[PDB]
């Protein structure tokens, strides 16, 4: 008998899931991002991985169990052995060969691949595991969300065509959507960074929440969907605006930022620019990108433009100072001695206000190719809420989303750089074309409470829920109520129902039972009493329900099978 | 949706290695169920993860009803915890230590003592809560200095470790009877041929502690059992009594021999035709008085238990030999050379030496020995002893029967820990009387890798791997004869999808004619697939099914209308 004497268990804690984890007796810390499931806890995490096995097997996915602690051999062959970066935890072991714990498993799995995989026969083919990884996030914080060890799934697929990838990973997408569908979670899968301008290689999946850290992207009107980062801006304007100004030079002192540029001199935000200056591809160059005064930059965007290096290194002050002869502040495209990218909206502006390139001073009036010919134009800025859809259909909304999912398509650059070859049925040699699928499991399970919580704690998905029934006896120590309940217990549990059942004592309240009972999150609850039993009644409530009802004890087993 | 040989099986070139010398190591690499990483590093393929499953289930369902309750806790421990408890300096050179880019200092868990206490003295705040036992199963790491023989002795490997909290030793006693009772469950159910032994705490600790073994011919454990009585025991901490009765009488006088070269027991059997049991060994030790030594006497057929040796009060633990310098300044002389007379350090001998007469021994003078030493005659008789290994067919120690010793394969170990942790880590609760109390606690281990490889060990033939019916990866196997022609392909996809659809775990072979049929059916038998059903023209044609289990040495013919009854028949 699963019994509440067994199972029932603030200020590091700030989010809503990892409040409400730690009241509810489901997980303990044990150090920095390190945290103990505990019974209850437990129970969930299992459900969740239960749903995600059956799905990943259903959509032909072979599960293994790779190991934790990896040689850097392997890593360095890839090169992320140095390229990870500080989130890769590395170690010695007694002989002093050096290893990692994972972060992720690409080195390992194409290890494996290249020595297990020797004919076009066994392709495709998609391996995953639901196993435990390392990270040394620099900040540990928000519970399960920035954990440094967490809970993963971890797929990589293996083909010989990119339209072989292609089913898999359109298979796998399908497979998440049911996943996130069956935890009962309100989801969306949205187009994702592939680290170019165009393409669909990449995408991830968002538990809509108010929390969430990530801004997500969807018209109104179509089934267009983006993380913010690759969300494709086009200008709300038709046609760039008529001359109405001269271009005058004018002193600006004290005027570093937009803010004072529009308060100072009277403009409209949509008459300024931004200039950032970036480094370049090519060995020792800068790059100045530009986006309208009250536009960000897309850093994204940014890198993925082939004159700017990536990754995205913003010139310093001095360098700036060297190359245009001014600083931060009073920086524009005329008289601009080094390459420049405008956004597609500065591209339609007109009589609009610039940095001169000498400090502490503005142009006025300026205006594409009367003052200036107007340079190489792309798509550098973030979308703002209510912009036009890329699609050309309807306008964009903003919404703030939680990551559980991210898919992604390799090409070859593991089975390059790892030799991972297999000849075709024509005999030509092929590296093996990749993706790759994560899920932030125990991500899931507090992205649920992000998602569905109230006053008086946890609302669970029914998928979720740890148990389906709590009994409440009150004074389960009269003996006629510790039969009744204890026949309950019986027939619930044979009928195939996880039940929990208080069996606490008189010290404990029946307003504290209560309570915790619904913090807990179970969606339902049975209350058992002599005045109860005396009148063949059960007392029920639902989880969300305003007020309990009485039910007969004898049509319970009828109701409660209806319930559930 | 079939689970398919041309996905499950893998490469044919399969992993070869000069280290692979026992069959579970040879037939998890042959059958495609672990790949090798590193030293002591090994992934479960799909065939084989399948069968870890089977295990850690079966090892669930055993805790859950023996009422432990399952956690999960993390690998990565802070060094500060393992600090409280003195582990992280004693438990040695196993531990992996590592540190984190904040310069703070972590294991990686190779047992989860002071986690689990950690969490205790924070969660248990009533006696009401107690007792309360908690498991894990969760994956340790242990730097084995030379990782070998697969899974059994890795570095990574998967442990259900579970820890109980109690206010009394009549309250632990109960549980850890109740974990020995599931263990017996748990070993049974998986179809294995085990023994529960007596064991020693080793540095896991405390008093009173039992292992499991798996009966194999490649254990490295001595274990030890009456052949008259329920005893058992593994050697280290089986105890030995005399076959002799009582002292014989003195029928030599002792004199002084010159023995040169003669530095070993058997020097000295050759050198003079004496009986090996008419010799003694004497291993000087260092004592537990700082700069003192021991000298620790066997009969000559006999070993020296070391476990025994550290438990004497006079001996240090752990146990140290000492150098020939050490016994040299002490003595006078060296090894090959040492005995009781004229002794000036202390002594302890074994019971059996005790009872012995007319023996030989070193004269402690360089290359003499003594000859017709009698106890009390010569001189007096010192402190005595269990100090030695039984040796096959020793009197049992409970009185009933002679000892057998066989070789087994430790799958589990239970301890009665005490308060040794709750102690050091602070871990109390007040009693109903309201009097604070050290919690006492135990802990059990069942090695679940280990147990998969043990299967292998215990289980195996000429054709390859015998699963025990609950780890089997697969029940069923389909092998389709010309699986590319529509009639076949039909047939067994039908006769997969019922299979299925009953509850069973089928697998078919969906590959070409490149893999013969001969090939095919030993592969099946290699993986230890139980049953295997053909599927052809020539077959169906007839309206049969040819069936074959993997200990029948024949195929038999199987009617279609009877399919369901048959195989259910086979699986039960
Ligand atoms: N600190 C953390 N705490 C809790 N959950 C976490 C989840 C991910 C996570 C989850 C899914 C996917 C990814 S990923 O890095 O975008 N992709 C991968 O790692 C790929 C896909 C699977 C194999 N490699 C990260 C990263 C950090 C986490
Ligand atoms: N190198 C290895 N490779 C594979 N499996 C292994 C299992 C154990 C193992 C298994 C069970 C119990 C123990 S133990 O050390 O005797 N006891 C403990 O660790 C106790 C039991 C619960 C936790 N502490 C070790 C030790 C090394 C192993
Ligand atoms: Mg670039
Ligand atoms: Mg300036
Ligand atoms: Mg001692």
């Amino acid at each position: 008998h699963m019994r509440t004497s067994q199972y029932l268990l603030p200020a590091d804690a700030v989010v809503i899931s990892h409040q409400l984890l730690l009241r509810a007796g489901m997980i303990r810390r044990l150090a920095s991002g390190l945290y103990t499931w505990l019974p209850m806890g437990l129970r969930v995490l299992r459900k969740v991985e239960t749903i995600v096995r059956e799905e990943m097997n259903a959509a032909g996915a072979l599960e293994v169990l790779m190991p934790a602690v990896q040689p850097a051999e392997l890593w360095q062959e890839s090169g992320r052995w140095e390229q990870y970066g500080p989130e890769l935890l590395r170690l010695k072991d007694r002989h002093e060969r050096e290893f990692c714990v994972g972060p992720t498993h690409e080195e390992v799995i194409t290890d494996l691949a290249r020595n297990e995989l020797n004919s076009y026969k066994q392709l495709p083919i998609n391996f995953y595991q639901i196993q435990t990884k390392f990270r040394d996030e620099i900040r540990p914080r928000f519970g399960l969300m920035r954990g440094r060890e967490f809970i993963m799934k971890d797929a990589y697929s293996f083909h010989l065509s990119q339209d072989s990838l292609q089913q898999t990973y359109d298979g796998m997408y399908q497979a998440y959507s049911k996943i996130f569908s069956r935890l009962g979670l309100d989801f969306r899968p949205v187009q994702a960074d592939n680290g170019s301008i165009g393409g669909s290689g990449s995408h991830e999946f968002h538990v809509l929440a108010n929390s969430g850290e990530d801004d997500i992207v969807f018209s109104d009107s179509s089934d267009y969907a983006a993380n913010i980062e690759k969300a494709e801006a086009v200008p709300r304007e038709s046609a760039r605006g008529s001359a109405t100004e001269d271009m005058r030079l004018v002193d600006t002192p004290n005027t570093k930022t937009i803010a004072a540029l529009v308060d100072g001199f009277q403009l409209p935000i949509e008459k300024t620019i931004k200039t950032l200056v970036v480094h370049g591809a090519e060995e020792g160059t800068l790059v100045a990108l530009i986006v309208r005064g009250d536009h960000e930059l897309n850093e994204i965007k940014a890198a993925n433009q082939p004159l700017v290096a990536s990754p995205l290194v913003f010139a310093s002050e001095a360098e700036i100072r060297a190359a245009i002869g001014a600083g931060p502040g009073s920086l524009g495209p005329v008289n601009l001695p080094i390459a420049c990218i405008v956004d597609r909206s500065v591209a339609l502006m007109s009589d609009f206000a610039a940095g001169a390139n000498i400090e502490d001073k503005h142009y006025f009036g300026v205006n594409w190719e009367r003052d200036l010919p107007l340079p190489e134009v792309a798509d550098l800025r973030n979308v703002v809420e209510g912009d036009p859809s890329p699609d050309g259909k309807g306008t964009l909304v903003i919404k703030r989303g939680i990551e559980v999912g991210h898919i992604f398509q390799l090409g070859t650059k593991y089975s390059e750089a790892m030799k991972l070859s297999v000849l075709s049925e024509q005999g030509k040699p092929v590296n093996l074309i990749m993706g790759c699928y994560g899920i932030g499991v125990s991500r899931v399970v507090a992205a649920a409470i992000e998602q569905n919580h109230d006053e008086r704690g946890i609302l669970w998905p029914s998928a979720l829920a740890p148990f389906q029934i709590a009994l409440v006896p009150l004074k389960y120590e009269t003996e006629s109520v510790k039969q009744a309940t204890d026949k309950l217990y019986a027939e619930l549990t044979a009928a195939g129902f996880e039940v929990l059942l208080d069996d606490r004592d008189k010290k404990t309240s029946p307003g504290v039972k209560f309570a915790d009972m619904e913090l807990i999150g179970i969606p339902h609850r049975i209350v058992i009493s002599d005045r109860g039993l005396s009148e063949g009644v059960l007392e029920y409530k639902g989880r969300r329900d305003s007020e309990s009802q009485n039910l007969p004890i004898g049509e319970l087993m009828s109701f409660i099978t209806e319930k559930l």
